[PDB]
């Protein structure tokens, strides 16, 4: 907040490579998922509706409060208009994009949000207002929502068709980590329908894909900050998430479930016996043959460089560890037989890497 900077579309249509993957669209309906998810992990949407229309475009609606329409003071338009029209972007010093990228790109975006009894109805073409902000019809109070469906521009991609395999490969893998989100998806196109709801999250996934039944972290939380997590041990997936969004370098959150594995093993080993005290093992070797997902829901996701795929609050790291050695003391301090086995194999890596 310490700089905020505001600017309008032309440096988003002049280079799009830098603002999305322009194989195809789906990246732009990334860009709409990740601020309906913002508004499930708020606590106020439950339901994430895409549909992919005959003409190219595609619709994402939720059941969260509404995309706010209040004027802004300064800038003398609505929060959608404002949102929708320039380029958001600010910092700390000088030296996630925004939807405004996939008005920017697309022919026709048509917004309609669902707030305080109204239905308000906006739309863009080229990313500037070409319908004012409208109520076109009533509702009652609690029917809320924000619905916007776009038609990305051919110009600025190599390719106008979605490539539906992978998107239906990311809304599993978000609806899985957000047991209380429900996604559903219609393909007019190919006229198919899917549903996915885990009412169990992760559980039984890494099954599919010691201990013999892995271990579950469900909804552990402090205040503001919530993980789930499963994982164990084997002869492979090791996936680590922030606000369900990929972190493919890992960070704070994955060092957090490594250090508390560590410190589990440890106090574990010293606590019994098993002949393997003398042994120097290392946060390395109890985590070797580790394999895991770790999904964590925090209030500012702080980053690595410019980029969002490491996490870096120097915070979540002892916020994960301090619950992960917990939980699985207590569960070690109930399973004798495998525990046993884990803390033998993880000592055989740990000679295999002194000798
Ligand atoms: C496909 N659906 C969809 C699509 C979409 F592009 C935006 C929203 C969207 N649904 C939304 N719901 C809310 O809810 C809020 C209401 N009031 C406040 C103060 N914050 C969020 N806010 C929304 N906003 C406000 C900004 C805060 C974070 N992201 C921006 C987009 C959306």
């Amino acid at each position: 907040k310490s700089i905020e900077v505001l600017t309008g579309l032309d440096p988003v249509k002049k280079r799009p490579g830098m603002y999305t993957n322009i194989e195809n669209p789906n990246h732009l309906i990334q860009e709409i998922i990740d601020n309906s998810v913002d508004e499930v992990l708020a606590g106020f949407a439950s339901k994430i509706n895409i549909t992919l229309y005959e003409d190219n475009s595609i619709e994402v609606a939720d059941d969260g409060r509404g995309m706010p329409v209040d004027i802004h003071p300064e800038h003398k338009m609505s929060g959608i208009e404002l949102i929708m029209t320039k380029l958001h972007s600010g910092g700390k010093f000088s030296n996630g994009v925004g939807v405004s990228v996939v008005n920017a790109l697309s022919t026709r975006l048509e917004a309609e949000i669902k707030r305080d009894g109204n239905v308000y109805h906006i739309v863009f073409e080229d990313g500037f207002k070409t319908k004012d902000l409208e109520i076109i019809d009533n509702v009652g109070k609690k029917n809320t929502g924000t619905k916007i469906r776009f038609w990305p521009n051919k110009k600025y991609f190599d390719d106008i068709k979605v490539n539906f395999k992978a998107l239906k490969n990311l809304l599993e893998a978000k609806a899985i980590l957000c047991k209380a989100l429900t996604i559903k998806y219609s393909n007019e196109i190919k006229k198919e329908k899917l549903t996915w709801h885990f009412e169990t999250g992760l559980k039984g996934y890494l099954d599919h894909k010691l201990p013999a039944e892995p271990f579950i972290i469900d909804n552990f939380s402090n205040g503001d900050s919530y993980l789930d997590a499963v994982f164990c041990w084997c002869e492979s997936i090791k996936n680590s998430y922030v606000n369900l969004i990929p972190t493919p370098q890992d960070g704070t959150h994955v060092t957090g479930l490594k250090n508390g594995i560590y410190d589990a093993i440890k106090a574990y080993i010293e606590k019994n016996s098993l002949s393997v005290k003398n042994i120097k093992i290392t946060a390395n070797d109890s985590f070797a043959q580790l394999n895991y997902v770790i999904s964590v829901k925090i209030t500012n996701p702080q980053f690595a460089g410019q980029t969002k795929e490491k996490l870096s609050n120097k915070d979540v790291t002892n916020f994960v560890a301090t619950a992960v050695k917990d939980l699985l003391t207590i569960w070690l301090n109930q399973n004798p037989d495998e525990a046993r086995q884990i803390v033998e194999n993880i000592s055989k890596v740990a000679q295999k890497r002194i000798n």
